[PDB]
């Protein structure tokens, strides 16, 4: 009889092939091993299912009309406080999210759609916290506050710290305490290529292009300190951030 119907976020649900004497529709899913149950107004699957954890805990799972965007919710055994929401929408972005005894948000990790993370953690009730961003192939770390996260990477005396805005706007600075006219690293930021340029002693080194890929690029200048050369090179590790910052 029913109908199986694929949905974000790597689960199904089953849907009855025709509706009962309210017109309504029966949806059946299990999630890991829990089975889930409810009705809907519509037939393709979207909706809302609810259960109920071996603890207790209430466990309801929406499905939005379009089935673009499903969130999987975790309460309370009275069903009023959230313990955890795991929403993917229609980008296939998953946001994580882990809540304190009194429904605060206290943990979300947002897992990008190549994978790539932003983890936010030990949040507190300013909206400041711990965060990590998790790159193939290395994670930078720093904090989270209202305004901005801002991720740090030192070499030397050189501080490189990758700002993410509320707004989700980039923005990359550097600082060297170096007092050395002859070695001090100053940089500067183009937004509209989202490239940090570095200049050392009155020259143009490298460029450092933060991509819409979540990768970072290092080009060197030619010592004429005006032309690009060769190709630019995908970062892999920390070590080579570090090596760009020397």
């Amino acid at each position: 009889n029913s109908v199986s119907v694929d949905l974000p976020g790597s689960m199904k649900v089953l849907v009855s092939k025709s509706s009962n004497a309210d017109g309504k529709y029966d949806l059946i899913a299990t999630v890991d091993a829990l089975e889930l149950s409810g009705t809907s107004d519509k037939n393709n699957g979207s909706g809302v299912l609810e259960g109920v954890k071996a603890d207790a805990s209430k466990v309801k799972l929406t499905i939005s009309d379009d089935l673009g965007q499903t969130t999987l919710e975790v309460f309370k055994s009275d069903g009023s406080t959230l313990v955890s929401k795991k929403v993917t929408s229609k980008d296939k972005v998953l946001a994580d999210v882990k809540f304190n005894e009194k429904g605060e948000v206290s943990e979300k990790i947002i897992t990008r759609a190549d994978g790539t993370r932003l983890e936010y953690t030990g949040i507190k009730s300013d909206g400041s916290g711990k965060a990590k961003e998790v790159l193939k192939g290395y994670v930078l770390e720093g904090t989270l506050t209202a305004e901005k996260t801002t991720l740090v990477v030192k070499e030397g005396t050189v501080t490189l710290s990758k700002n993410i805005s509320k707004s989700g706007a980039v923005s990359v600075e550097l600082n060297d305490t170096d007092s050395s006219a002859a070695t001090k690293k100053t940089a500067a930021w183009n937004s509209g290529t989202s490239t940090l340029t570095i200049t050392v002693n009155s020259k143009k080194t490298k460029d450092l292009v933060f991509t819409s890929s979540n990768t970072i690029t290092v080009q060197q200048y030619d010592s004429n300190g005006t032309s690009l050369e060769g190709s630019a090179v995908e970062i892999t590790k920390l070590d080579e951030i570090k090596n760009a910052l020397k």
